[PDB]
């Protein structure tokens, strides 16, 4: 099943066996649970939004309950919420700096110009 | 003026920005304005092509003005989607925090980390 996984999610079976061999994801059954599709997901989109695969190791040893690679996480908290944080304020005021440009738009003000369906993409 | 200009984040840098046209052929305090701007978007997941259309904006040009409310729907809603996931993140990374020895010690607080 490792082939409709890496539809799924999604990801080329290379990364997969990639994380299967980092140790990212745990070894299937004789195989891939939906759990580690939820695994896989995290571990994309966590590296998507600029967290490193050592991070996420790190985050998926508190799921794994891996003593040893949960060592100062305090520390590490605090690191990744100072980053996170900043990150989150510039790309607010890009958000409104965005849209402040759209109103300036002649289109923002017709109605069949409204973005109905990219609103739940 | 470059090597001065060169502190923000190098030369050839420099350079290949102005022969993509992302900046002007230097000495100003708007052009370090518009390098710290380039810079920082590129850190944050903005392609070069996107910044060069946002900053055709400033320069007034017509030609990659064209189409900038499609541009604008498309970013607004990925930026959304990204601020979202980030906000959860953090209460995660919070979540976590808290549920360590050194939350409840008045030493531990983070105090400098604030303002970095």
């Amino acid at each position: 099943r490792i082939g409709e996984l890496a539809d799924k999610c999604g990801v080329n079976k290379e990364t997969i066996r990639y994380y299967e061999r980092l140790g990212l994801i745990p070894e299937p059954e004789r195989m891939y649970s939906q759990q580690t599709v939820d695994r896989l997901h995290f571990i994309k989109r966590m590296q998507e939004l600029g967290f490193t695969l050592n991070e996420i190791d790190k985050l998926l040893g508190v799921v794994d309950r891996d003593e040893a690679k949960c060592r100062d996480m305090y520390d590490f908290t605090i690191l990744k919420i100072e980053d996170i944080q900043r990150k989150i304020e510039d790309l607010k005021r890009i958000e409104r700096m965005l849209m402040d440009l759209k109103e300036r738009c002649p289109e923002n003000k017709d109605i069949y110009e409204c973005p109905i369906i990219e609103t739940l993409m």
